[PDB]
């Protein structure tokens, strides 16, 4: 009934522009408010442990993204534009925090496949592709993760399983003519990115979405595609960027509906035993803080589950 947490203290410390469009603070914050909730509650005192990821080796970056393009953001190098698409101006401090936040992903895959449960509170990179970044993404810590998750021998077929508002593009290109990872995208059809190439299978829905046609469909898909799959290990992107008050998501689901979703989700994986490794996801919201209820809906979820 533990249920590990991946943090590490570099996920909010980006040195961004004010007005700059990222929530880089809702990570410390985040961790800050599940901090507190441990010393207040005998419960999640018990149920949780944190464990700090180290930054990935590169050799588990270049089996999904290309070497050139990974050495020229190792290096500081990738050409202007290039790096505005991404969305970040370049430093070292974002190159340690990525490839920390790839390292957690993969952690968090291990710790899932030990105790069933295991959250990320980072991650969910699905933006990136094999040789270039977009949308905040540099590395595809999915794609990297399920890819590491294959090298390990009880997994023969990963699940990602993508809840984010936006579609994992990136996911879906690195993932595409490989049968041993399957990608699932729920999302809303006119949020970036434009070009949408398929995941095994996408659910793409209107604007003003709200949680009965969310949930419903969140319900059947997931159930379906589990059953059909039957992986070894479920990667979930809980991304909050569905929120009704989100401020780039163009759908209308409340935090209730959120928390509904991440106990169905996590429920299944339990009553099929198998491991599902969380990641959080998106969420835009200049009060940063604010995201903060949202993503701790998938703690409560998890503890719940977990028989607390
Ligand atoms: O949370 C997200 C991130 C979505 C990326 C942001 C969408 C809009 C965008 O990136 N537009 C853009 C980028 C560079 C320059 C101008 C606009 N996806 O999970
Ligand atoms: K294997
Ligand atoms: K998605
Ligand atoms: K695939
Ligand atoms: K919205
Ligand atoms: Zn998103």
């Amino acid at each position: 009934t533990m249920i590990p947490l991946i943090y590490h203290p570099i996920y909010s410390q980006l040195d961004l522009p004010v007005g700059h469009r990222y929530p880089i603070n809702k990570y410390r914050l985040l961790y800050e408010e599940i901090v507190r909730q441990r010393e207040q509650s005998e419960a999640w005192q018990a149920s949780f442990e944190f464990h700090t990821p180290i930054a990935a080796e590169l050799s588990r970056i270049t089996p999904l993204h290309d070497p050139d393009y990974v050495q020229a953001l190792l290096e500081g190098r990738l050409p202007a534009a290039k790096m505005r698409r991404i969305g970040f101006p370049w430093s070292k401090t974002l190159i340690e925090r990525t490839l920390h936040s790839v390292g957690g992903t993969c952690l968090t895959v291990e710790q899932a496949l030990q105790s069933g449960v295991a959250i990320h509170l980072s991650g969910g990179y699905h933006h990136a592709h094999a040789d270039f970044g977009s949308g905040f993404c540099l590395f595809n810590d999915l794609a990297i993760a399920a890819h590491f998750a294959l090298s390990l021998p009880s997994v023969d077929k990963v699940l990602i399983i993508d809840s984010d508002v936006h579609h994992g593009d990136g996911t879906a290109t690195l993932c595409a003519e490989r049968d041993d990872i399957i990608t699932l995208s729920f999302h809303c059809d006119k949020n970036f990115p434009a070009r949408k190439p398929a995941s095994s299978m996408d659910v793409g829905f209107a604007n003003q979405t709200g949680d009965e046609e969310f949930l419903s469909t969140f319900i059947q898909v997931v159930e379906m595609a589990v059953n059909l799959h039957r992986p070894d290990l479920i990667l979930y992107d809980a991304g909050v960027d569905i929120h009704n008050d989100d401020e780039l998501g163009y759908l209308s689901i409340s935090q209730a509906a959120i928390a509904q979703r991440d106990r169905f989700m996590l429920g299944l994986a339990k009553q099929e035993s198998i491991p599902i490794a969380c990641v959080i996801g998106g969420g835009y919201r200049e009060d940063h803080a604010a995201l903060v209820p949202l993503h701790l809906e998938l703690l409560k979820a998890a503890l719940l589950s977990a028989g607390y």
